């Protein structure tokens, strides 16, 4: 109707520190991305892609129809920033689409 309100939003962070790791293995993670923008992730001419695989040669950028997600394959090193990069993307293509006022 009118002057409405919402919130209680999701949230996420419990006994979380900044640790690492030493071992030569092969690291694969999955970061959560939408598929409805499979066109905008990858660029008209496949730019957003080609700079980053350019950079990061070692990580892979696996893209899925159904599981709606990605999945990367490298060293922990380059995975983290790859994986990274594009949950910054996603999330800006989303804030676009959609603006909300209040």
């Amino acid at each position: 109707g009118s002057s409405g309100s919402s919130g209680e939003p999701e949230k996420l962070g419990q006994a979380l520190t900044e640790v690492y790791a030493k071992a030569n293995s092969f690291t694969v993670s999955s970061v959560a991305a939408p598929s409805w923008l499979h066109r905008f992730i990858i660029g008209k001419k496949g730019q957003n892609l080609a700079k980053i695989t350019q950079q990061m040669p070692k990580v892979h950028i696996e893209f899925t129809e159904g599981e709606d997600k990605i999945t990367l394959e490298g060293p922990t090193e380059d995975v983290s920033v790859a994986q990274e990069q594009i949950e910054g993307m996603v999330k800006d293509l989303i804030n676009r689409s959609g603006p909300s006022s209040g």
